């Protein structure tokens, strides 16, 4: 019912987050030529044995994810209040949310035109088959695609999109966090900003219930995180896999 106006502080928070995202997410994907080249071996059969023997798309995707983790770290550092946290808690939050924020932010390159993450010419267009060529199984990919479509259909404003990523990162319920209270205080400030923004700036019929739907996506991400971790473990058993990854990836998921 009540639709309070965004406070000056809440307006500043949104402005800061939009700016942080614009500085850490390049919509032209111009740095991609700097990653190890994507290689797509013939695997129409989806052979796990062949996929693991080659891991043809792993160097490229590992570089893409590593690059993205760096961007997420940069984004996180700009989240109002994040700097108030101890270095130890900052790292805990970053490592635990990295893959989740990558899945969220990737929605910007995801397209329902053909259910792919399109970052340019065919070379940088990623489909389910490209992810299997990196060593992952459909147990992760299919649910991930479903998540992308569900997120797409929420038609989030960029303001809502950046707030959701910030809320995802600043979560008090991450194993290893020391000052949960402070983290929750920061998250509540972000959550209240999001709730207020939706109530006074998001037109119907895709509003209000929108907050609940967004919070539900955060729960969905936890499941995807767990599944990705299980599969990363398997992938790491492959001899010489470390060289196909990056130091940052090895640490975050190791
Ligand atoms: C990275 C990103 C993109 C796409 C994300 C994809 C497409 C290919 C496969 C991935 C990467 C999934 C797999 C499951 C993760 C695999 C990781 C390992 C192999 C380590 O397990 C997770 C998200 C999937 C491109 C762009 O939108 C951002 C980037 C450009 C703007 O900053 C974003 O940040």
């Amino acid at each position: 019912s009540l639709r309070p106006k965004l406070s000056e502080e809440q307006q500043r928070i949104i402005a800061i987050l939009l700016d942080a995202h614009h500085k850490t997410y390049d919509p032209t994907y111009s740095d991609f030529c700097q990653f190890r080249p994507p290689v797509r071996v013939n695997d129409g059969g989806g052979s796990v044995t062949l996929e693991l023997s080659q891991l043809s798309m792993l160097p490229h995707l590992a570089d893409l994810v590593s690059y993205s983790i760096q961007k997420v770290i940069g984004f996180a550092k700009m989240i109002p209040g994040f700097r108030d946290l101890t270095s130890e808690d900052q790292i805990v939050l970053l490592k635990s949310s990295a893959i989740e924020v990558i899945m969220l932010r990737s929605n910007e390159s995801f397209t329902m035109d053909d259910m792919s993450w399109t970052c340019g010419n065919q070379d940088y267009k990623y489909r389910v088959s490209d992810v299997t060529k990196a060593g992952h199984s459909l147990e992760l990919i299919e649910p991930l695609i479903k998540f992308q479509v569900g997120l797409k259909k929420l038609n989030l404003h960029e303001e809502e999109h950046v707030l959701l990523m910030a809320i995802c990162i600043v979560s008090p319920d991450r194993p290893g966090v020391q000052d949960a209270a402070l983290i929750e205080a920061i998250q509540d400030r972000l959550s209240n900003t999001l709730q207020t923004y939706i109530r006074c700036r998001h037109p119907p019929p895709g509003s209000h219930l929108l907050y609940a739907k967004m919070i539900q996506k955060l729960a969905d991400l936890r499941s995807l995180n767990e599944e990705h971790s299980k599969q990363y473990r398997c992938l790491s058993f492959q001899p010489e896999c470390s060289m196909k990854l990056t130091p940052l990836v090895l640490e975050v998921f190791g």
